[PDB]
């Protein structure tokens, strides 16, 4: 009898970054993310009449 | 005499042959079985 093959699969890993989703975020690499408590993100509108 | 003669066709010639890879082998009575063995990894 015979073997004829070892036929494997091979994950070809998809980064988030060259993923089309991306266009919909805003991606900056932060190093301490552990240290961080919060975030805060402060807006003014101001308003003619 | 009128005689006729009838169409010879080949395998390898037919638009069949794309469902099939074709692998001659010559003793094939020689055989027991023969096996493929895939090793399917999975992500997670």
């Amino acid at each position: 009898e015979a073997l004829l093959g070892v036929y494997t699969n091979v994950v070809e890993f998809v980064k988030f970054l060259e993923t089309a989703l991306a266009a919909a975020c805003v991606n900056t690499e932060f190093k301490d993310l552990r240290r961080m408590i919060d975030g805060k993100i402060q807006f003014k509108i101001s308003m003619p009449t």
